[PDB]
């Protein structure tokens, strides 16, 4: 018995793979993908046979591929012996001749139309899928991917690429059937030694707390470092008290990895408030600590830790309404300033940290200083809230490239986290602009990594949700000065997020 | 054919396994794991074979083991049927019948002292070798393992764990003999996608800069955390140019992650100065910036970024010999302080945050913000270098431990992070004698590390060396305030290092 793998490109949601007898998009790497695969063979002297309906062999011109030999299925085409490289077949079945006879055909590949994939599925000859999800979802369709039956499962997800803004992934599906002494050794010491083996400390996350658990080996899409974070929480988290009446689980010291060249990391898992990050962030580039201005513009992330009686309940009743005081923004803009009220002029006071990391981004490429710090200790009894995301530090690569690390001391990873990812990408794109790069790499590392308890049935159902890919984030005009951007020159392609889900914060 | 396995305990340098007819230590969690791997078996009706020679038969009491069969090699003893747990055989290759006649026999563990290790290598018989690794030396041993041959290849190296002050570890050898598809995909995705598939810009290591590669699944020694950091840069490092004349391969983002709680953080592939460490970090607690306090304890680490050529270069021609300026120690314990001189007195000026950090640990354990920081902008132009570790975190355990994670902007890997490692190391310990906690874990943030092109050839002999157990250090003595440790105060046990690489520091 030889392989049967199905090759397809199916839109994300809907699974469309086609419009009027063609493709509804022209993605250039997708069909570098198709035929890399279809042409990947282990023997010299064999070839792989692409079986597709007559209307798909209609659509490539009716003309062969080179190394490989078209089988099409057709009721009515003459089954000429002149074309060596192409052959014809009056039902699929018969076209599966060549596992039993045919020596010379090392792999099959089902790639050809609904029809044919839909009887191939039906009919259980398929033992492997390879999807290309795409991002495009509010055009027409009129062929579809069929549904994948419950007797495959996932065992791969690509990291999302770009093509054109059009955000698309790589998937693998395997068909279900029915070294050996380290695992061993391993359970020994973690049976003798408690705790006391740091392994026990770091169990892995039991399935039905791990995203998609069929996916072990090929967990690429970078959403799964968001994602198997909160499963290693859920394993591993301590649960401790704190400032809040809210305990979390708690873990320390974790990594978070994203790309930012070829996707955007946005999570798909849940519909996340784009707008309200941007606005929150230019409100920190701004220099501006007035809490006022951000539920001017409907954002009201600082109310919390912004009314009357939480700045009295920690000292700072003198204080007015919104005003939080020296906090982000004004030790991005005037660090180690003395701090009166929100509505004073300081310009001209303080250290300009972002000015001069745009000016050193800019002059001295690979200068090893490009640190934007905000935990100032002579400023902290002043602030409604200490910082979380407290240093971060870029990097220019040799390709002309902006990457980025942020340390932040606290995690709330079911509401902090899914913003902390977006905003300080949005910064890292809106620094290379204004320095002539190109966006690169963001890693996020974290101290108190916690999930609060009031967020474990939330972000459980999150877990139960496979990631779709990343959209795309694109600015519209290129700008003088940083502080330009407004929330209209972002155009955000290509996101299909599963529905929102409400979770309350910790005052 | 069954398995045929050695389980030995031998020293990590001579490889002595006895002395006088017994063990030259005692080791309780030894013993538990001899007595689990033992017994590890599959089928219920069927029991291991424990081959072992007279002496070693003598020297465990003449009495069974339970669940085992124990087979004694020897000349002179009788070869009664009375004890069906014990039997006797005149040679080792006639105990061997184990595998053609007694079907009730599942496995065969060889161990039992050097006559019968060296007898069982030399003809053959072993497929597997548990050794535990003891880092005793400077004592007295008769009875050693023989060299394991050249066909064994290692496959797994735990963490160091520590029973009465003395490390050791635990390793798999196996010998030498004569998830498809999604390899597959992913090189076939690289090859389409250039730099532009983020894997492409994160490439294994190759073999020949892979330390131990034979270990591929059990890399647990945390040692590999640091020598698999210096295989990622060798491997995907860019090279670039920076203030010094001498040229790195630097790469951005990358994390270390250590035990504390068993034992201490010192390489063992290159002879550490853990006692210019040490006088390095008691010279930063006691928020001393003056250069020559480290030169007359004939400490030169600070000597090259402090001389007249080097200060005037950067601009500090003003400043004397040796005056480094407000660097750590002086942000640690006097933050925002205007500095003169190190000559003066800064008593009372500045923010004590090593002191503020102490109190906070005792009193908010719990707490999010122990945080030690030593960027501070106002004061970059005045020091002699910018600080390289610039922000830790410190974090309690609910088991009343005390962690430490620390991001560190540059990364000197040939000479700066085995400081870094040991140092932070021995500042978490003294935190938690201080505090009344144990030490817990240790995990660095790294943003550009990176390898000068003059340590090309020393790293690259370093990676030839398979690491050994880590060290531990232990305090003689509980001090009253943290600034009251001396170098005599450090007992450091089991440190059996390889000889030390000599690399020069780039100005
Ligand atoms: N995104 C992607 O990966 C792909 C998309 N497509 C798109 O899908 C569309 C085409 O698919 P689709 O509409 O389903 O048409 P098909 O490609 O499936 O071709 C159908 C034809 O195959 C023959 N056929 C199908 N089933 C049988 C059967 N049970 N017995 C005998 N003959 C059979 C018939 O030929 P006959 O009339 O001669 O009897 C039929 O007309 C196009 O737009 C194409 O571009 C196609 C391939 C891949
Ligand atoms: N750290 C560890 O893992 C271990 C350490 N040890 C230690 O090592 C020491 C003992 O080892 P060791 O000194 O080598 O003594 P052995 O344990 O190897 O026993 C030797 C005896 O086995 C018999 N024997 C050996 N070879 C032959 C042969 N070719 N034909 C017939 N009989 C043979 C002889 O018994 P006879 O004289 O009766 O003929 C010989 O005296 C002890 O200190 C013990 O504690 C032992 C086991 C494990
Ligand atoms: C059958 N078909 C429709 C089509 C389009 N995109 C797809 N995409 C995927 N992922 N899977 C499919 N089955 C698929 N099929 C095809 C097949 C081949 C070519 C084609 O020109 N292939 C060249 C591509 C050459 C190149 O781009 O380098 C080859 O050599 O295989 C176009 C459409
Ligand atoms: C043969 N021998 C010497 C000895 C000591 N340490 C070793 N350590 C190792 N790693 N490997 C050996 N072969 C070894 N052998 C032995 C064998 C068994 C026991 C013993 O008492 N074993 C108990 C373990 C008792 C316990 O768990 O405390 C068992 O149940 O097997 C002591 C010494
Ligand atoms: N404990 C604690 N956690 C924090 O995150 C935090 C912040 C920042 C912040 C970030 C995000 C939110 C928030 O509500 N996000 C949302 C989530 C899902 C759907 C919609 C939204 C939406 O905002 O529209 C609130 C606050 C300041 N102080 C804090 N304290
Ligand atoms: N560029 C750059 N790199 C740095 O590491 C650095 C430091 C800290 C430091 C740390 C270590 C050394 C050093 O020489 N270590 C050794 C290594 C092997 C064997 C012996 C020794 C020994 O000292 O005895 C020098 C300096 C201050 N300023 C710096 N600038
Ligand atoms: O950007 C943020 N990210 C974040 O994770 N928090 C959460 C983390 C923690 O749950 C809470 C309070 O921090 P702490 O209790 O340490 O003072 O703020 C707040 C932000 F503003
Ligand atoms: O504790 C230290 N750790 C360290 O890694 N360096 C190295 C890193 C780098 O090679 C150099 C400073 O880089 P730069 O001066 O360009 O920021 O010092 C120096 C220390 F003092």
């Amino acid at each position: 018995e030889k392989n049967v793998s199905i090759v397809v490109a199916a839109s994300v949601l809907s699974s469309g793979i086609g419009i009027n007898g063609q493709l509804p998009w022209s993605i250039s790497e997708d069909l570098k993908f198709f035929s890399k695969i279809t042409n990947n063979k282990c023997d010299s002297n064999k070839k792989n046979a692409l079986i597709m309906g007559r209307k798909t062999w209609d659509s490539i011109g009716r003309r062969p591929l080179k190394n490989r030999i078209i089988v099409v299925i057709s009721s009515s085409l003459p089954q000429d012996e002149a074309d060596p490289n192409v052959v014809v077949f009056r039902n699929l079945e018969d076209s599966i001749e060549n596992l039993m006879n045919d020596d010379s055909i090392e792999n099959i590949f089902v790639c050809g139309g609904e029809s044919i994939y839909r009887d191939a599925l039906k009919d259980n000859f398929v033992d492997r899928i390879y999807l290309t999800r795409v991002a495009l979802e509010d055009i027409e369709f009129d062929t579809y991917f069929p549904e994948i039956p419950e007797t495959f499962l996932p065992v791969y997800m690509s990291q999302t690429f770009c093509t054109k803004n059009i955000s698309y992934d790589f998937m693998i599906f395997e068909k279900q059937e029915k070294l050996k002494s380290i695992d061993d050794t391993v359970d020994l010491l973690g049976e003798i030694f408690g705790i006391r083996k740091m392994g026990n400390r770091h169990k892995f996350p039991k399935e039905e707390i791990y995203n998609t658990p069929s996916i072990r080996f090929g967990r690429e899409h970078y959403e799964f470092q968001y994602l198997d974070l909160l499963s290693r929480v859920l394993e591993n988290g301590a649960y401790r008290e704190n400032r809040t009446g809210i305990s979390t689980y708690s873990i320390f010291g974790q990594m978070m990895r994203f790309d930012m060249r070829e996707s955007f990391p946005l999570l798909t898992t849940k519909k996340v408030a784009i707008r309200s990050i941007f606005e929150e962030l230019i409100w920190f580039i701004k220099g501006d600590t007035n809490g006022n201005h951000l539920i001017e513009k409907k954002v009201y992330i600082w109310s919390g830790n912004g009314s009357k009686e939480y700045l009295e309940r920690i000292g700072l009743g003198h204080r007015e309404e919104n005003d939080l005081g020296p906090i982000y923004g004004f030790q991005w803009r005037h660090y180690n300033g003395e701090y009166k009220t929100m509505h004073d002029d300081y310009t001209g006071v303080g250290v300009d940290q972002l000015a001069k990391l745009i000016e050193t981004l800019k002059n001295n490429p690979k200068d090893r200083r490009h640190i934007l710090t905000a935990w100032n200790p002579s400023a902290l009894s002043q602030m409604a809230l200490p910082p979380c995301h407290v240093l971060s530090q870029y990097y220019v690569t040799n390709d002309n490239c902006l990457s980025c690390n942020l340390y932040q001391r606290s995690c709330d990873l079911g509401l902090g986290s899914p913003f902390n990812i977006a905003s300080y990408a949005i910064l890292t794109m809106m620094l290379a602009q204004v320095c002539g790069y190109e966006p690169g790499e963001l890693a996020i590392f974290i101290g108190d990594a916690h999930i609060y308890e009031n967020h474990l049935t939330q972000l459980k159902e999150q877990l139960s949700r496979t990631p779709r890919p990343f959209p795309q984030l694109k600015f519209k005009r290129k700008v003088e000065n940083i502080e330009d951007f407004k929330w209209e020159d972002i155009e955000l392609i290509g996101y299909y997020p599963y529905p929102t889900i409400k979770m309350d914060m910790a005052v």
